[PDB]
């Protein structure tokens, strides 16, 4: 896998940006992660999905570089979204969503799954810690 630079346009919410990628606007969906959502299709704003949401939106909007890492499967959804992990300044959203206990580990598909044992770890420890969602 390899990174690639991305813009922020805007933070949709805990597990959805809008980026400039290849200057074009995209709206990215963050793989193998799953947020409470405060647009959710049935639900609307559920438990901590707020908090998800901000925590998404302060680490983009004050990242000094954003990259973009697709995995080694579908690149696009159904709805038109790049599945990507992202990363602010080094760090992967993915991953610091996880292990904050504001995002759970998603049902995964092969051949998307590459860093899956990494989040799930950090799941692991979120849940050991009681954090959040996990509260």
């Amino acid at each position: 896998l390899h990174k690639e630079p991305a813009t922020l346009i805007k933070a949709i919410d805990g597990d959805t940006v809008k980026l400039m990628y290849k200057g074009q606007p995209m709206t990215f969906r963050l793989l193998l992660v799953d947020t409470p959502e405060t647009k959710h299709p049935k639900k609307g704003v559920e438990k901590y999905g707020p908090e998800a949401s901000a925590f998404t939106k302060k680490m983009v909007e004050n990242a000094k570089k954003l990259e973009v890492e697709f995995d080694k499967g579908q690149r696009t959804d159904k709805y038109g979204r790049g599945l990507a992990y992202l990363y602010a300044d080094g760090k992967m959203v993915n991953e610091a969503l996880v292990r904050q206990g504001l995002a759970k580990v998603a049902y995964v598909y092969k051949p998307n799954n590459t860093h899956e044992q990494h989040l799930r770890k950090s799941e692991a420890q979120a849940k050991k810690e009681k954090l959040n969602i996990w509260s």
